[PDB]
């Protein structure tokens, strides 16, 4: 029914897609990704609230890809791309949406995002760059956000 409601209802979604985008990056888990991924579902919905059933079953229906690419311990882009497509035309429309909506989230808020993460602008604009480049080599925004946020994470020290 509500927004938060409405995430909690997609913890699964969550759990597989921080573990699959980790499995694609072969590292362990930043926390920060799924906190990052969990906004970006929150802001979607808020920003689309007439298409908010529409948002949740594409979510809910990347879920169980997700999870089957999981099952099979897909581990590069490449092998992910071929399972996409011989799951047919509508599973690839429907990962390629939510990838699309992740960057688009993170290029048109930020100072949002800036602050969630206690970044930087032009960090998070990295992040943006990062997904898109990585779209455009196939692999999908998820893993070159996670890869960006890791090194972020290294000027800590």
């Amino acid at each position: 029914l509500s927004d938060r409601e409405l995430e909690a209802s997609l913890q699964a979604f969550f759990e597989v897609h921080t573990r699959l985008v980790h499995r694609l990056a072969g590292i362990e888990p930043d926390p920060r990704f799924e906190i990052l991924d969990k906004y970006i579902f929150r802001q979607i919905v808020a920003d689309n609230p007439e298409e908010r059933e529409k948002i949740r079953l594409d979510y809910g229906r990347a879920a169980e890809i997700f999870r089957d690419a999981l099952a099979r311990d897909i581990t590069t882009p490449e092998a992910f791309n071929a399972y996409l497509e011989a799951l047919g035309p509508d599973a690839v429309r429907t990962v390629q949406d939510l990838t699309r909506r992740f960057v688009d989230v993170i290029r048109a808020d930020p100072e949002a995002i800036a602050k969630l993460l206690n970044i930087s602008k032009e960090d998070v604009q990295g992040l943006a760059r990062a997904g898109e480049a990585a779209i455009e080599r196939g692999e999908g925004a998820s893993l070159g956000v996670l890869r960006e946020l890791r090194k972020i994470e290294k000027k800590r020290n």
